[PDB]
């Protein structure tokens, strides 16, 4: 039933357009960077009604101890970059190391997203992304929040990682 998603990623990687295109169907041209806010969606997911609290984390770098119980009740995590970005994609490793500590697990749900893959811009390949994705025993998803592709395909994926963690 409630699964708490968390929308990691760079400043910029398309973060709050991924989640307001999960959560409302449409893309946003200007979601305030410095608002880091959080979504529920009932959606359906496998036979099962499901509600994903989403948060899209996206504000300024802080670390206090408030923040990481915050984080530590994320039970599932979507590691966003952008294809049309290179440091976002190098910064996936720190996103997964801070989840890595806030969980104290070594096995904690994630998906890979290589959000904006409608822009011919493309910096980050799709075999790094999936090197990036089989060196972490995660799946790797290509998605367009300004088109929806691969949204739901991802945050779909992210709570089938979180069903089979619960089935270990
Ligand atoms: C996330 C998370 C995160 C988790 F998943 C899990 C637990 C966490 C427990 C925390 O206590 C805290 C976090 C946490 N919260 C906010 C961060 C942040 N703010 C700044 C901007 C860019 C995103 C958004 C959010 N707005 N930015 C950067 O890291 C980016 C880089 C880029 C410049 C320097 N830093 C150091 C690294 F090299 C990479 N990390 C952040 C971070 F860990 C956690
Ligand atoms: N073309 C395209 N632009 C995107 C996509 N996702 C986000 N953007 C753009 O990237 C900019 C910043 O994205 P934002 O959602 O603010 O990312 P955040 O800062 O990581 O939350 C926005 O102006 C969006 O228009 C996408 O899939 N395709
Ligand atoms: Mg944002």
């Amino acid at each position: 039933t409630e699964y708490k998603l968390v929308v990691v990623g760079a400043d910029g990687v398309g973060k709050s357009a991924l989640t307001i295109q999960l959560i409302q169907n449409h893309f946003v041209d200007e979601y305030d960077p410095t608002i880091e806010d959080s979504y529920r969606k009932q959606v359906v997911i496998d036979g099962e009604t499901c509600l994903l609290d989403i948060l899209d984390t996206a504000g300024q770098e802080e670390y206090s101890a408030m923040r990481d119980q915050y984080m530590r009740t994320g039970e599932g995590f979507l590691c966003v970059f952008a294809i049309n970005n290179t440091k976002s994609f190098e910064d996936i490793h720190h996103y997964r190391e801070q989840i890595k500590r806030v969980k104290d697990s070594e096995d904690v749900p994630m998906v890979l997203v290589g959000n904006k893959s409608d822009l011919p811009s493309r910096t980050v390949d799709t075999k790094q992304a999936q090197d990036l994705a089989r060196s972490y025993g995660i799946p790797f998803i290509e998605t367009s929040a300004k088109t929806r592709q691969g949204v739901d395909d991802a945050f779909y994926t992210l709570v089938r990682e979180i069903r089979k963690h619960k089935e270990k």
